[PDB]
């Protein structure tokens, strides 16, 4: 499968897989639809955040990029968060260290992209993430069981599909 | 608990609970902070798609509607999904069937509210679902592993993170 995947992604989806890097000595790895969008032997990683901005619609790289959280300024990487616009999916992992720079407009930007871990995320964390601006999000609540002779309860059609859950307000 | 659950939801969350119908004889329910949207008892469900519409702030019903998938129109069906407002929980449930009356723009529609398994719905499919519109949903895909000198694989740094999934296409 595309990326190296486990299971075939549905229609009108972009398979991906990504991993943080390993302490100060393996770079992380970001793979887009069987493309390899960052990597260590791609050499365009490096100490930080390493994000990978995608047209949401053809699946195709805009920009790939990474900036120092440790040792480097948090304003060129607040300016590359600014500038994403709207239909552009955006994939994030760590590297060394990815919390020591950041500031509460850092943690806000990339909260608004869809992230729950960030506002924690501290000194040496490992961190993946796949977001976006302007991307429509599928619901964690749904269930469906298809009407198969072989299995139906009912042999007709087949047995009730039930959930429960919480609903975010 | 609230709507009959198995754990307690935690603060700014509505509990829910929903089942779709059983064959042609059992009438689907759909269940929202103890409220009772939808039911056979209720007498407000039918054969093919059985919506609730719910505020999505307050928790309130706005609407509730069942469009017959397998005898009637869809054209009503599809007017009905453009009339829903942004802030609005949307809540799905099947009865004897509700995919042979579906149009590309009505599974369209219905993925548009967050919805991965109406595009390969079928004939007498049994599907439970609760999306929404205009409403902002955190990412489904996110790892995080703390940092703790007492539990890393490396000492110094944690074990690698790792995360694979399906990104939805725009248009």
């Amino acid at each position: 499968y595309k990326c190296g995947i486990s299971k075939a992604c549905p229609e009108k989806h972009f398979a991906f897989k990504m991993a943080s890097g390993a302490a100060n000595v393996v770079g992380p790895k970001i793979c887009l639809e069987d493309n390899v969008l960052m990597s260590g032997v791609k050499n365009n990683v490096g100490r930080g955040i390493n994000i990978a901005l995608v047209n949401g619609k053809t699946g195709e790289v805009i920009d790939t990029k990474f900036f120092d959280m440790w040792g480097g300024d948090v304003a060129p990487f607040i300016e590359f968060l600014k500038t994403i616009q709207d239909g552009t999916v955006v994939l994030m992992a760590t590297y060394d260290d990815g919390a020591t720079k950041l500031t509460d407009e850092a943690r806000r930007l990339i909260a608004e992209l869809g992230s729950t871990s960030i506002t924690s995320l501290g000194f040496r964390d490992n961190w993946v993430f796949c977001g976006g601006k302007g991307i429509k999000t599928k619901s964690p609540f749904e269930q469906h069981i298809k009407n198969n002779k072989e299995t139906n309860k009912y042999e007709g059609w087949p047995e009730v599909v039930e959930m429960e859950g919480c609903i975010p307000q």
